[PDB]
This record gives structure tokens, C-alpha cells and sequence, in this order.
């Protein structure tokens, strides 16, 4: 599996993931004066006002 | 703006821009013995393997 890695709205970066990893990610949350956004490869558990989207084919996680 | 979201050669779907966004746009790349191809909102530029298409009405990243 590939995943974007990219932060905020930069251009599309890729990276290969671990072997076994069915999961691409996006976060996204507030920091006082606007959204910041992280991707990856995974899809880690999220608590206390973040946002995630997760998705299962390559280079999904826009 | 809206453009086209969907992957591969599924029915098409559609998603709306941001406010400002020009562009929309269609990536294909190579993956082993398939292809994938992805869409939405923007361009990115073209770069080493990826075949990219950009237009700058609704829908036209078909
Ligand atoms: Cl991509
Ligand atoms: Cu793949
Ligand atoms: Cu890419
Ligand atoms: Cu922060
Ligand atoms: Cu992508
Ligand atoms: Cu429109
Ligand atoms: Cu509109
Ligand atoms: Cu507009
Ligand atoms: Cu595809
Ligand atoms: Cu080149
Ligand atoms: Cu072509
Ligand atoms: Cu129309
Ligand atoms: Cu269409
Ligand atoms: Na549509
Ligand atoms: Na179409």
C-alpha cells in the first residue's frame, strides 16, 4: 500500500507503507486560525476533538 | 466548482471545490500489472510516471 503524506493542502507527496498496512489516513483539526491536516500510513485511534478519515486502496487518503 | 471524485472505472461521483479552486483534475499511474486513477479538485503538476489531466469546468475531469 502507498499513502499520501503531504501536510496542510500541499502538493500530492506519497510514501510506500509497512507490509501488512490495509489503511491510509487523514487527520484534521483547528489551530486558532485555521485547519491543519496530517497523512499517512495507518489509521490510528483519534480522541479529544481530532478528525480522521481512513481509507483501504492506494494513495486514497486526499 | 465541482468536480469528479470517483476511482477508477466506477460511475462517476462528484464533490464540491473550495471557494477559490480553478481546477479539476485525473491521475493515473502504473501499479504493477493495473493501473489506478484517481480524481477531484485541482492540479497538481505533472511529475516522473504520472499521466495527469486538468480542466476548468464542472464535472470535466471525467
Ligand atoms: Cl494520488
Ligand atoms: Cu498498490
Ligand atoms: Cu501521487
Ligand atoms: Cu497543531
Ligand atoms: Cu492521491
Ligand atoms: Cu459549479
Ligand atoms: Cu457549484
Ligand atoms: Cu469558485
Ligand atoms: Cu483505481
Ligand atoms: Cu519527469
Ligand atoms: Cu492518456
Ligand atoms: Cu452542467
Ligand atoms: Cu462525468
Ligand atoms: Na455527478
Ligand atoms: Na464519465
Amino acid at each position: 500500500l502507498e499513502c499520501h503524506n503531504q501536510q496542510s493542502s500541499q502538493t500530492p507527496t506519497t510514501t510506500g507503507c509497512s507490509g501488512g498496512e490495509t489503511n491510509c489516513y487523514k487527520k484534521r483539526w483547528r489551530d486558532h486560525r485555521g485547519y491543519r491536516t496530517e497523512r499517512g500510513c495507518g489509521c490510528p485511534s483519534v480522541k479529544n476533538g481530532i478528525e480522521i478519515n481512513c481509507c483501504t486502496t492506494d494513495r486514497c487518503n486526499n
